[PDB]
């Protein structure tokens, strides 16, 4: 036990708001990462049920507010789906309508079901089908919608709420008057900066995040079965291609990356693990994935966490059929402030044991 | 008041089958519209600091002696050990011959030397010598090692280390050095007589590291540098006139996590108020006054420390008639920039200055 | 008329003696008001290029079979063999079986596909299949060899090098192959497959090099971009729709000397007048029209070619009713950008459009 | 010889504006660059008393104009003194004034004598004594002077002129009012941006070139004293330090760099090439370099040319004196343009045979 006088040394410090550093939790500075965020997985028939279900049991006030958010077992208090990224599932019917404002979080937005939907990021309407994402950059006026000839929409939001939060350096307002107000042709974004590396010869913007803010399902898709003609890929990820700033080469926003892999039929990769925190979104296909030694067998459009430092692997079951997996992801930061750390697993052939 | 119905409430459950939740059933939003600081405002006055550094010396056991360091711990930030916001802050004592071991640690780290004369570090075999009001870099997974070279008195330093940012963020490492201590044949200095002179670098730059080249930040240049830009400027309304440390490579921030600043305060000088998203620790190297931050008066002189929480209001006084008072200050900036999260705002109200909460 | 004093011209003797001159003396300043362009704009009619292209097979002696390329010499740029400015450019030809041995030089060059199918490059061990309209990188100091593959046809193709550029800077090297060709094994079009998506990079990149990891830029794709831009915008009044082929991971130009670009011009659209400080060389990828360079029409087809001399007014027209017209270009840019040597400037008299000069 | 069918087929050529590459002299594409440049040593005592002697034999007209070109014996048609770059000498009394203009050449001015020097950039004056030198960039307002208290000066000026005119983007005009107005601080630039490591908090300078305008000699000298008690330099130039941008870490200038070196007691630097020009101002000591086989024995404020990819190494024939060249250069240009080449000397010890 301790001595009386020291005792009265802590009882010291503390009245000059000090400490021992010899007396905290010795994981102050520890060996490796662990994280507090869990594994999940989210059933696609599930959340598409439940989301819906919303619908009719919701109060004339909250209109939405009737998110479906991911709440990861370990991070309740901060209702992250992974590490410091919130997601949530959200509907809409054709016509419906929410008013403009800005955040200094940014996010993501993945169709997942239904046409129509369209998203006005200032002043630039872009219109979005199945496995298309739009981006909704930091600090810019952004606003929602289905057109009126739509049918009921499903999307995934994903956020750096909890990041922008836990930083203190969150911020929010409501559009001067509602709506934005503009007159700039329908999807000006994609159809201007979407080519193959091409871009207006005048490049009249200058903002940090990506010009272009709408990633198509089709082109991509096209793209990595090109890519499947010339190379293998990663071994822990296949044929993986990263979304990109255009003009820079760079992610597409300052705290969030995205990316798009394919699997071959049959393709079982090996682990590893890395800093950031992952949550995907199967776009195609059918199979299981091993995380942190727990089986996650997932379907189109399911959705699962991968928490900093897990071991992880993917797995194509279809015969004759790729799969494709939608991710997004906090690599930026964790590049930009020179955490980025990666790991391959040497036990067995590169795989885990599951349990 | 009013219980939603049991529909609802089945709902709910049903949600937390599949690990969701309503987002209407949260509650609370801290106020999305602009952020709250975590962490108090805190004042440690050097008097209680030094006297309660040099105790630990004889009360520290067998174990221990490789943690025998006071660290500042924020009231409101004690879960995290954290002296303001994500940044860690210690004080150390060595003698003329103690030595320490070398490590390597994802966290970034400065050692501004507060008193004492002969301190000595090496980072990946780069030898530099310090004494009071310099600082070095000890970066991101970097060889590092402390110690006072044998001509030296018994010094006092602070230590200032991002060290609850990267458990946040889920990303520290660590590990001892496998030889206990670094062999190097570097000449002494060869940093900062290499990279520290005025707007030059080596014809040849063989440095490829994302960090400074530039380890060690000399006290007696940088006040030169500011007598010389005092001549020319009045500098910023809100600091008075404050340059930040640089990497001479990039002419970015030292570190890429955290950024060091100097200013220097001219006699008499009363400071307009301000906020801002980052988080900022104050050492006074020189001169004395006081500051007003959140409301709290903190009455400091030479090598007392406090911080200032992000988005709380501060501005910096010299009490001084003749002689001008310097604040060296380390923070949180790097992060905010690089993310795009850099805000701030000037007080308009009462002619730029805060009303002084007793 | 009056000549200055003998004092004067032993005093322009005496500096000649130790290798000087008095300023004053020279006459003249060439206008440093605004550029002088050196070369003269010219057209290059298809039907007589291809022509007399094909006629050098026959004509070339047992030597000279590796220098078997017509090149394009601007009439007041001969001295230095360049079309127009500090540019090279040569129309070739090989036949389905043909290929050349492999070599390295400092100057950047473009191979532009002008007639034929199944021509092949290969680039540090890239191979890469081209058509019609496609075009490939050979950067600066990159092992390349050309030919046609065996299930292709005879092919004409316009080179375009910034040779005139290097030696003029002092700084051409050249090497062939020590082997003569390249061995390889990397898979066919493996650079177009894996960079020339989308905005889509692979998620570890490994390319390190100053210039694209894309190597061949596809017409076809080109294209359907461009008819995707015309519906959201009219682009430049004075090129139309155009726009830049850029290096896919940095985002800025493919090389780091040469800049390319392609146009869709509207049916029986007429672009505005403009002047800037590149040099520009046009090939026309499809349909039929004119163009005014500095006051001189040049009725222009398929696969004509044409430049634009520095600070020289320019304007394109399209006299096709129902179908659009696209150049190509390739020019002088990165240079000037990044320089700091960038100018433009529209054309205020008469409606934007130039006095054309018979 | 030639066949009456060759010859009737290049005329068919020329008819066309064509040729036939097989018919050009074989160094279009040469293996290595020769310079068309040649090294030349021009001496202080002839530049000071020839530049001096220009006052009273100068007419009414053409007031300055007035400078002494260092044109070299291969560039003469474009008045340069090494490859692209311009150098004169030019003196002006106390009092004496040049109004100010702005040109797409950049230029800087090396003060070699005298006090009371000064320079208006943009509106930022800055005093330079022996040794110091200002720099004039691209595009910007600039006018020159000596103080109404200083004495009788001699500088150097170093120009991309013949660089900006064979790229033919020449650009230049007058002030519309002939001279700068500006109650910025005197030195404001050195003095706000000269700090080893230090810039200003907020800094509202974003333009392509340096925000210090003025290297001074002084700390210069001080610091190459420092660098000295750590390192032994490159074998080729002893202990070599580059001018910088300090916002960037790059060149002082898009098209133009600078550098000084110390050259300790007897030192004797070994042989090498590159691609650049420079042009050497000895800004203290005496010593000789040999340059393509020819050597040149100099004093304090000499100058002397070394070609691109000539052979140069430097020697301090001083028995305990250092030796310090100030050089300028078309670095930044070989650089962005990926044409930089260096080579060292393999023959002998690394030294070149003086003739
Ligand atoms: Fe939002
Ligand atoms: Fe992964
Ligand atoms: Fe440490
Ligand atoms: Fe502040
Ligand atoms: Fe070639
Ligand atoms: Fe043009
Ligand atoms: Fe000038
Ligand atoms: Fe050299």
């Amino acid at each position: 036990r301790d001595t009386p006088e020291l005792e009265a040394y802590y009882d010291d410090l503390a009245k000059i708001e000090t400490g021992a550093l010899w007396t905290v939790a010795n994981d102050i500075e520890p060996w490796e990462p662990t994280p507090k965020s869990a594994p999940v997985h989210w059933k696609w028939s599930d959340l598409r049920r439940e989301v819906l279900r919303a619908i009719d049991l919701v109060r004339p006030e909250d209109a939405g507010r009737r998110v479906v958010y991911l709440r990861n077992p370990q991070r309740k208090d901060v209702s992250a789906a992974c590490g410091w990224l919130f997601s949530g599932i959200q509907t809409m019917k054709a016509g419906e309508r929410a008013g403009a404002h800005r955040h200094a979080a940014s996010a993501l937005r993945f169709i997942m079901e239904g046409s129509g939907a369209y998203t006005i990021v200032d002043g630039h309407k872009v219109e979005l089908g199945a496995n298309d994402f739009v981006l909704t950059p930091n600090g810019t006026w952004h606003e929602h919608g289905i057109l009126e000839s739509g049918t009921e929409c499903i999307w995934q939001d994903g956020l750096d709420i909890p990041l922008t939060n836990c930083l203190e350096a969150n911020f929010y307002e409501v559009h001067p008057n509602d709506y934005q107000t503009t007159d700039i042709p329908l999807n000006d974004s994609p159809l201007t900066y979407g080519g193959p590396a091409l871009l207006p010869q005048l490049d009249k913007w200058d903002k940090p995040y990506s010009p272009l803010l709408k990633y198509s399902w089709e082109p991509t898709y096209e793209a990595l079965l090109n890519y499947a003609k010339a190379s293998d890929g990663s071994p822990y990820d296949g044929l993986i291609l990263r979304y990109t700033n255009p003009q820079t080469g760079g992610h597409p926003m300052l705290t969030m990356g995205a990316s798009m892999q394919m699997l071959r039929p049959g393709e079982h990769t090996k682990a590893h693990r890395h800093t950031g925190n992952v949550i995907y979104n199967v776009a195609k296909g059918q199979g299981y994935s091993i995380v942190g030694g727990k089986r996650f067998d997932w379907s189109e459009h399911d959705i699962f966490c991968v928490p900093a430092w897990t071991w992880h692997e993917h797995c194509n079951t279809q015969e004759r059929d790729d799969a494709c997996l939608f991710s997004f992801n906090d690599f930026p930061v964790m590049e930009k402030l020179g955490f980025w750390a990666e790991q391959a697993l040497e036990d067995n052939g590169g795989h885990q044991i599951v349990a």
